[PDB]
């Protein structure tokens, strides 16, 4: 796989990690979580707040990290990936005792994937957020010993520190949750306001790029019809793309199967490269700039992306409509359908539903009039 | 030292279990859980003097989202020829794996210290989370209703089938300090715990007509004078020596199972010594950790709240500082409530007043009568 970094081998390895971050062009990351949940016309604000009130009690317990460095001689990319198992084992008797939530399906899913929970609960690496640390960098304040038990307590947060400070590009795939959890668990409680969080986000990560958003915009919008990470990996292997040669750095395990955070980062990163290369027809480039710190959005009316530099474009509601259809529909069906009106923007809501936005107010009205003669589906305007 | 009953081997084993339940004199049970408390502290949850209704309510509000994920069951049958007890013990790993895409997706909570503790005991979490046995409560079962499906119904109820078996056999179920095991058990496999204690007491004795808590037994005459520590592991040691003797026990052919196996053995040692009807008085009184017990099958009691006062003091003090402060009133009984407070039980009701007056003149500590909010 990648490196299996657990509690018992965190310290001896840490430097290998720092080096990889420090020598990398960008890295791609991914999180595995304890669970997803204990929509539609939410303002980003309302989205944020729902995910805050309903997703953040879950534990990010496996963190994937894949560093990519471009070698200019062999025209290839060298990689290094890692699997960090993280677990808030209490430090002391007075140290806070974390209570996280588990979602049965998510657990059962990870079960179906060969995940090893023992590595998380028996061998997970500890960590501390901003407060827990500094509060304790005062307690432990006014021979050499405990100063080095401080570096043990913050434990995994050190690797986050490293990413945050490298000022290099961090790529994820549909990563709004990965980002949310990561600051929640390793920096501090998510703030009351979305504005407040966008600030907070870009100090941990200065440069974010969501592959799923990339795959869902021109020119990719027209050549790709499913943006699942698994399906995206497939589509970017065939023309008019070209999959970059990726080599495992000597002494790391390569891949040659089952989902982990590491693997998925490694894949996400490859996706990013393939889509960058196509765009030039580089990995720090100006071509990719417009994608920086715009996070992907799910199940939403007219927001194309979450802006992290803020604030977000208005919906322009009089452009949208809600459709319900046989589950047997695939994206091409939705396009071909509304093809009368030209390019459209899709946003899957269900397995049997999706939001569409049309080019003009007059158009919405019309597709509704047409649908009066169909059975397969139904069109809406205001719920 | 039970059988490891997991998902993949539940169905083929089930009959062995039914039969042991079916041939047993009594069973001993024990649960391992996901966690003890969300919010409040350990002692904040076992407050020392607080009434059942208020206790039940606490534990309801603060313990029930935790997962009972390992069930220990040991059945005991007395053989009259060799004067021995025959045993059978089981370790069920249970996990609410969702049945369908429409079936409820359970959201249980974990407490890091509990998990961490279990880790230090060799617990295998993969057994729970990858190989845990599904199950459904009263509702879910009644409700997912409306060939092969008639047979996937009996797979979805899964573990609850074992609890049904115990509940119906009407035989005695012995636990050690078992109020939580009980509450979870019905919470997970029967239905949401009810708004009131009395509604719970009803609920409790339908699932289990005959309950006996070993820790309460060991905490009463004649055992009260002969035993000084009633922790299960300590209790198992004390009941080995005089004036007891360890039951002749044999099998047929740290886990919740093992714990049950021990729990039951304690019971037998204490039954033997007591010499049934001699045992009856203990039935369906559950142990309180604070008055020593719950119901008597209704209602509990209302002890003399008089002779007790609560104190606030600087954090640096210690148990012996506190004995110092109350020397005037002879030997006393303490229940630490927290970092800077404790309850103090004085001998005579009056003494509390005179303690209140003696302390108008001192800054360090503070005092109120138990009566306050
Ligand atoms: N932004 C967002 N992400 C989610 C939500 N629910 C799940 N995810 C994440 O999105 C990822 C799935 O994205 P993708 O691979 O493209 O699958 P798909 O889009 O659901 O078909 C998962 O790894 C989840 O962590 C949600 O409500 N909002
Ligand atoms: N703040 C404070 N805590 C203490 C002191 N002495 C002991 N403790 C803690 O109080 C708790 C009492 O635990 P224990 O000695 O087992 O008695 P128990 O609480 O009744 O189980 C322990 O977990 C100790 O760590 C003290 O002087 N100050
Ligand atoms: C590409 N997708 C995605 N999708 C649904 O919408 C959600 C979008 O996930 P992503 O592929 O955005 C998923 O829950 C999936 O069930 C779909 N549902 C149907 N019926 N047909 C499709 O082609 C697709
Ligand atoms: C000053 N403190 C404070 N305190 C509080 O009592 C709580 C419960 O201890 P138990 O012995 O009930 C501890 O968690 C702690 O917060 C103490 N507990 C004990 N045993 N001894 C002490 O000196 C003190």
């Amino acid at each position: 796989g990648p490196m299996e970094i657990i509690r018992s081998n965190f310290k001896i390895n840490l430097h290998k990690v720092y080096q990889a971050i420090e020598e990398a062009d960008f890295f791609a990351i991914d999180g595995e979580f304890s669970g997803i949940s204990d929509s539609g016309f939410d303002t980003p604000e309302e989205r944020y707040q729902k995910l805050k009130k309903h997703s953040m009690d879950f534990l990010l317990f496996q963190f994937g990290l894949c560093a990519f460095k471009y070698d200019h001689t062999d025209s290839k990319h060298v990689t290094k990936s890692f699997n960090f198992y993280v677990f808030p084992k209490p430090f002391s008797r007075s140290s806070p005792d974390v209570k996280f939530v588990c979602q049965s399906s998510s657990i059962d899913f990870l079960a179906s994937q060969g995940f090893d929970f023992n590595k998380v609960f028996c061998s997970g690496i500890p960590y501390l957020n901003q407060e827990e640390e500094r509060q304790l960098r005062e307690q432990f304040d006014e021979y050499t010993k405990e100063q080095e038990e401080l570096n043990d307590a913050v434990g995994f947060s050190r690797v986050i520190h490293a990413i945050a400070n490298s000022g290099k590009l961090v790529v994820g795939h549909n990563m709004l949750l990965d980002v949310m959890h990561t600051i929640h668990q390793f920096y501090c409680p998510l703030p009351a306001d979305l504005n407040e969080f966008k600030e907070m986000a870009i100090c941990v990560f200065p440069r974010l790029l969501d592959t799923k958003l990339m795959a869902s915009t021109q020119p990719f919008k027209d050549i790709i019809n499913n943006t699942s990470l698994a399906e995206l990996e497939k589509r970017l292997k065939e023309t008019p793309f070209d999959p970059p040669k990726v080599e495992s750095a000597e002494g790391f395990p390569s891949y040659d199967q089952l989902h982990e955070a590491g693997y998925d980062a490694y894949i996400t990163g490859l996706c990013f490269i393939s889509m960058a290369n196509y765009l030039g027809s580089s990995a720090r480039s100006k071509l990719i700039e417009p994608f920086f710190n715009k996070l992907f959005l799910m199940r939403v009316m007219d927001i194309p992306y979450l802006n992290l530099e803020g604030p977000d474009l208005q919906p322009k509601r009089d452009h949208v409509l809600h459709v319900t259809f046989p589950k047997e529909w695939k994206t091409s069906d939705l396009y071909q359908l509304f093809s009368a009106f030209g390019n459209i923007q899709i946003s899957w809501i269900d397995d049997t539903s999706a939001f569409v936005s049309l080019s003009q107010p007059e158009q919405v009205q019309i597709a509704v009039n047409t649908s009066k003669y169909a059975e397969s589906y139904r069109i809406q305007t205001y719920a």
